[PDB]
């Protein structure tokens, strides 16, 4: 397990051999969790890119969080979508935290701290604990089927997930960068595998 | 009677069965009142909503403040409508306080502490007690016939009402959230029924 | 005599019989003055309207401090006129000084505390003293002959009058509500008499 | 000599018969100057104004400081001509500097205490000492000869000048109005003679 | 080795002649770089120019930062070329710092003390130590051939030049002018050569 703390994995190439796999220690199937991320890219403007996806046997997008162009970020769970539109992209690093509830359906989406209205996804639904996750690519089968117009071209770290919705008061801590404890997937603890053109550098955000 | 501190209602999906129904145990009719309340959700681009819904038997719209699309907000008492037009909305929850007297018919409107000009509405009218209170929806008859178009998506809360005008420096202090007691309808006392598709969530504003 | 303090004229629907008359203990006349007043309307964008207007029985605009729609603040002194353009205005409460001399016939006018340029205006004129006073109106004939096109709606107060013209720093006090003596009209120790449909309220603006 | 501290003089009506002169105690011809004043106009957007004419027997522009409409500030020196350019103006008083040096030619222009790019004129020249300095009108003989669409119309005061380029550090205390002491021409101490309708007035600007 | 610290070097002038030429200790070649200097000019909107050029025998484009008009800032390195596109740009002094590393190819590029994102480049190439670098010019041959369309007008400064990749927090330190050591580049220890018209002047940034 690595202490990724300070550190970026940067996809400074447009490749779809490029990528990372994060590996969870996950049994029970997750009926809720929250995924926080930091990431830049300058693509907004340009292309659709995955920022996260998670993938099982079944479904190639089990939850997947993609940007798409001039659409904005489409969150999408059990491969059903919804979209949090975005005006005007702007080129910074931008922090998301976004949280899924079965027993409610309620997804919160939470960009630089400030919550986006809650939205109902796929109420009921359970996501499988068997999985895939990968950052740089969208996986179209479990672990492969990459696509190069969907990679990402940029930086992505603090990938941190929980298999509970934080309260808005924790996702202010987590965006403050407070002390919390991420018990799916801990980038203080990660493990991880890389594949192709990635490196690890020191974070460009604060 | 329930704390609902730090909660709030949320209307997740567009129907016409899902509202809240709060009770006001109100005995005399009002010559004058204050609402506020605290509101969140992205429709405002897109449709008219009811934010607030007072009615009576003998008149639907009593009490109605309501969103009309590229308008801004629409107050009206007694079947009887005022517009405090907004240029341009910004996507973030959004705090009114408005405040209606009888003995003048002045309206004061106030958003996210900032006053609107007075206006005058209805002088001489008086409200009825025996009322049917709403959040969420636009009720027609006396405590049902909405409309799918104009339900609430979205959340609700602090929603607060004194049989009084509150001053400039009270309703400074609503909007700090400092401490205040309202006399109508408690939003830490609040009794309220359910129906539908409703969930009680943290709120997402400070 | 009363102390209007923190109080203001609201004057909620458009009328030509609702305006309120000022009664000044002048007796000898104006060489030079200074009137401030704070005001809060929304007609800025729709139509003209008077904030303030002094007669004399020989000229109904001895003073008027006009807003002339699209252009801005219209002051004119002995029937004669300068505009001061403002090219686009908030829909906020506006504090205005203006003061006038008539040994140079220089005109300061100030907006929420920054200067206007100074222009020249009826070079050795002279206001005269016995006079009336009027708010929410425009008078063309001595106390009366109002325009229902040219009354204010919303409120105005802190109205003040000096035979002198302040300095900038004693201007900046005022913006500011320092204490200062208003020796011709004073808000804290006023006369008036009301006509129409006319309310006194707390002020909305701090 | 008269401390003009704190005012400024007013050019309130458009004339071409309106103008001060300033009297420099001046012995030597200057190798370098900086000239450092503050101006309020509002003929920005409308026409072109002299801001300060410095005049010989041998050249009537042998210094100009002018705003030319459109294109911003015209900067001339023994009757050459640079420009910098000012892309939109705004409504308030400005402080400008201006200094340059025959030895290098290097022009340095201030706006509000932020430089313009040092740029050349007149390298190697020399500023005659037999001066006409004349504020709010542009001078085309020694003296004289001014026009009326060239006059100013507003306020000017502080005007100081050195017979050296001042460093950044030196302008930036001038700019903040620290103590500094100005050997050609002084505003603490200045000699000057008023022709037609000019008046001494208290400054607008802080 | 001079001190130049507060100073920057002064192009006045479009020209062909005006440059200065900068020697370094290096024997050693460079597997990394950071460069960092302040520059100010206003040619940005009118036409490029080369901020900072090195070049080798082999090679007159082996490290070039060029302004391209309507794109932005060019980086390039052994004749080849990324864009860092900048929408809109404005007349201020800016400070850039841009890193290369031959284990990575990444390039970052900070714009005044905020990242851009790291973009690819050259891996594995090496930089020639045997170098000419220039300031104000970009060189076609080794230490020559220069076109003025190309040339530098206003000012640069602090250019320091270190043989690896400094880090987020060190480049932090620089943007804040807090104590480093360059040793590649050193303005506090520079060595050069002036030709043409070219000066040394305080500088115009803090
Ligand atoms: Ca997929
Ligand atoms: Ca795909
Ligand atoms: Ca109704
Ligand atoms: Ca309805
Ligand atoms: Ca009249
Ligand atoms: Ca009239
Ligand atoms: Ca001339
Ligand atoms: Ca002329
Ligand atoms: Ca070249
Ligand atoms: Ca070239």
């Amino acid at each position: 397990q690595t202490d990724m703390s300070r550190k970026a994995f940067v996809f400074p190439k447009e490749s779809d051999t490029s990528y990372v796999s994060l590996k969870a220690p996950l049994t029970k199937p997750l009926k809720a969790f929250t995924v926080c991320l930091h990431f830049y890219t300058e693509l907004s403007s340009t292309r659709g890119y995955s920022i996260f996806s998670y993938a099982t046997k079944r479904q190639d997008n089990e939850i997947l969080i993609f940007w798409s162009k001039d659409i904005g970020y489409s969150f999408t769970v059990g491969g059903s979508e919804i979209l949090f539109e975005v005006p005007e992209v702007t080129v910074a690093p931008v922090h998301i935290c976004t949280s899924w509830e079965s027993a409610s359906g309620i997804v919160e989406f939470w960009v630089d701290g400030k919550p986006r209205v809650r939205k109902s996804l796929k109420k009921g639904y359970t996501v499988g604990a068997e999985a895939s996750i990968i950052l740089g690519q969208e996986q179209d089968s479990f672990g492969g089927n990459f696509e190069g117009s969907q990679s990402l071209v940029g930086d992505i770290g603090n990938v941190n997930m929980w298999d509970f919705v934080l309260s808005p008061d924790e996702i202010n801590t987590i965006y403050l960068g407070g002390p919390f404890s991420p018990n799916v997937l801990n980038w203080r603890a990660l493990k991880y595998e890389v594949q192709g053109e990635v490196f690890t550098k020191p974070q460009l955000w604060p």
